[PDB]
């Protein structure tokens, strides 16, 4: 399976600026949802969770063929909740109806990043929509009552190492869980929509208490009003994970800067790019153009 990457015919740099403008306009304008959130959060849950189903082994799946949009991926009950996201991109595919879906549903979650303070994510064009038969079965994306071994392995299958995962995770600090969409609940409810090492000094400085919620399973709540799943609170149980997670709770940049290049990676897993291809873009945001 190769899945060579081909820019949208002829477009450019300029063109995709344009995507990205609207969707970050967009964000700014709807901000009421999730009780005044945004939609920053659940955009980057969904570019990972369209990302996440790749398969190094085989190269199945991947953000490639923008197949969330089939009824299989988009009923995959690990994706519970992803439909808003969609539903805010839908006009902005009408608009920008050149583009792909999997560039599409990668770039909401660069604009989101980056809109939300984050740092610069470079993103590369030319994914291709492939044929409702290319979509994963449902049941490659993790689950979250595990430990630090599950997340280990989990993570390899997408080739990425300790460092990787951890500096992936720090997009925990953002937005929340819902009980309707997957069994946890909480924040208590702050959420935050700014993208900082937040996790991690959460993770180091919360007094955590264990605690089943209302759908029966078990989480981490915090005195002050914070949660925390059981995957992420392997984080600090591995010996391993614990030192990269204190380097981060130190160094915001270090953190923006790993988290960058793991997101751009998780992005483009499964895609190969033909030498003649132009280089990654690097956005500039609204506030950077004034707008
Ligand atoms: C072991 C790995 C992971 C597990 C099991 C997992 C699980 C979860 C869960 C259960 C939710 C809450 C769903 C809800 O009820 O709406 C969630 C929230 C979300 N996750 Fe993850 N996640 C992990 C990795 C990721 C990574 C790698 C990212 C992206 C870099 C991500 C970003 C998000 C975001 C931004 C939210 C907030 C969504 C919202 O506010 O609607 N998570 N994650
Ligand atoms: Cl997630």
């Amino acid at each position: 399976l190769v899945h060579v990457a081909s820019v949208e015919k002829g477009r450019s740099y300029e063109d995709f600026q344009k995507v990205y403008n609207a969707i970050a306009l967009k964000l700014r304008e709807d901000d009421e949802y999730d009780n005044y959130i945004g939609y920053g959060p659940v955009l980057v849950r969904l570019a990972w969770h369209i990302s996440g189903t790749w398969d190094k082994h085989d190269n199945t799946g991947g953000s490639y063929g923008g197949t969330y949009r089939f009824k299989k991926e988009f009923n995959d009950p690990s994706n519970a909740g992803l439909q808003n996201g969609f539903k805010f991109l839908e006009p902005i595919h009408k608009e920008f109806p050149w583009i792909s879906s999997g560039d599409l549903f990668s770039l909401g979650g660069v604009t989101a990043v980056q809109e939300m303070q984050g740092p610069k994510i470079p993103w590369r064009c030319g994914r291709v929509d492939t044929p409702e038969d290319t979509t994963p079965d449902n049941g490659r994306l993790p689950d979250a009552d595990k430990d630090a071994g599950y997340v280990r392995t989990f993570f390899q299958r997408l080739n990425m190492n300790d460092r990787e995962v951890v500096a992936l995770m720090g997009a925990h600090a953002l937005g929340k869980t819902h009980l309707k969409n997957s069994g946890y609940e909480g924040p208590y409810g702050a959420a935050n929509n700014v993208f900082t090492n937040e996790f991690y000094l959460n993770l180091l400085n919360e007094d955590w208490k264990l605690e089943k919620n209302d759908a029966n399973n078990e989480q981490w709540d915090s005195k002050s009003g914070y949660m925390m799943l059981p995957t992420d609170y392997s984080l600090i149980q591995d010996p391993k994970y614990l030192s990269i997670v204190k380097e981060y709770a130190n160094d915001q940049d270090k953190f923006f800067k790993d988290f960058s290049k793991a997101f751009e990676k998780l992005l483009e897993d499964g895609i190969t790019f033909p030498k003649d291809a132009p280089s990654p873009f690097i956005f500039k945001t609204l506030e950077e153009q004034g707008l």
